[PDB]
């Protein structure tokens, strides 16, 4: 059985594939490795690793299949794992699996930095082990913010962005970072991608990025549900504590969802315990913005009660007039004058408020006097 095999018995497989299903020729060093680590690996692992003929190759071994034992000193739960405890279990699982000689360096954090490495992560630091390296982990895993930086990333300073990194060092065992790494403002530091984390801090920033999108949202994912309006289990979840400034994909705080449902018991809440009431979408959408063209009146009148910038203006120079005369609701677009709003939309297109309310019929928001 293929579990017993062993570096030398994978790669005879491989020669035998390749003629007899004539596979294009492939390197005996892309599957260097023991029957069991082969077996840890996915099909998305053999097509990385020979793109060729990784499909029918991974096909045939489940074919072929069809017809634990961590060392003591590793023995407990991998979020416990010192930087001295990974650089063992690389070490043990190399001579367990067989694998490429993995450097100490190629994993330079805790056991919980370890944890929040995506699996390309691992490919990346272990190009001949990683895969491996990786899913053993999650059958590891299987069996059995400081207050100086509270504030939402999006909102930290250029020596916020430092005094993060220093704390991301000694809470994840990394290597010494240097403050110029990341020598920006929280907002310019969202706008870096992954590829650019990894080149800025090669030790670690597959680490740091990952932390980051941490901060910006599993309690708040929980949470976010609050769109739906299940108050109780919003109520529950922030006892439990959670960002209540939290952010999803589309970058939407528990705010935005709960003022774009009409969920004004959710909306007044979240503001209660913390929630920015002029918060930011990526499109520059604020929840104002997102009340005022959901027609949510009463979560108007408390977002402008609570400050809400009735001018803000998204990324295309929309007011929340704007967007409310877009889709009528005149009793918002009149508690939005009644706060202040500006009568020049100063649309992107030059549009006013009036203008909007011109090319949709509307003759009632037209006048607006």
């Amino acid at each position: 059985q293929p579990i017993y095999w062993s570096r030398d018995d994978v790669a005879q497989w491989l020669k035998w594939a390749e003629n007899e299903f004539s596979l294009r020729p492939i390197d005996s060093n892309t599957f260097e490795m023991n029957g069991k680590a082969l077996l840890l690996l996915t099909k998305e692992d053999f097509r990385y690793r020979s793109p060729h003929s990784g499909d029918e190759l991974y096909e045939l071994l489940q074919h072929i299949l069809k017809q634990i034992r961590l060392p003591a000193h590793l023995r407990l739960q991998p979020i416990y794992w010192s930087r001295d405890d990974v650089a063992q279990w690389l070490k043990w699982a190399e001579n367990e699996f067989s694998l490429r000689p993995i450097d100490s360096n190629t994993f330079e954090m805790n056991g919980k930095a370890l944890l929040l490495l995506t699996k390309e992560d691992f490919r990346y630091r272990s190009p001949h082990s990683g895969d491996v390296l990786y899913e053993l982990l999650q059958h590891i895993l299987k069996q059995r913010l400081p207050a100086h930086l509270r504030l939402q990333p999006i909102y930290w300073s250029r020596d916020d962005v430092a005094q993060w990194l220093k704390w991301a060092e000694n809470e994840f065992s990394l290597r010494p970072i240097d403050s110029n790494t990341f020598e920006m403002n929280g907002k310019a530091l969202l706008l870096l991608t992954k590829e650019d984390f990894r080149y800025r801090s090669p030790h670690s920033g597959d680490v740091l990025y990952e932390l980051l999108q941490h901060i910006l949202g599993l309690g708040k994912k929980l949470l976010e549900a609050a769109r739906a309006g299940q108050d109780d289990e919003v109520r529950i979840l922030m006892a439990n504590g959670a960002d209540v400034n939290a952010t999803d994909n589309d970058g939407y705080t528990p705010l935005h969802l709960a003022a774009s449902n009409g969920h004004l018991e959710i909306v007044e809440v979240l503001l209660k315990n913390g929630a920015d009431v002029n918060a930011s979408d990526l499109t520059g959408i604020t929840p104002l913005h997102a009340a005022a063209a959901t027609g949510h009146l009463e979560i108007v009148e408390v977002l402008l009660k609570h400050g809400a910038d009735v001018n803000a203006y998204d990324n295309d120079g929309h007011t929340p007039l704007h967007l409310a005369a877009k889709y009528g609701h005149l009793e918002i677009v009149e508690v939005l004058l009644k706060h202040g709003a500006d009568v020049n939309a100063q649309d992107k297109f030059g549009k006013t408020a009036f203008d909007i309310s011109i090319d949709n019929g509307n003759e009632d928001l037209a006048e607006i006097l």
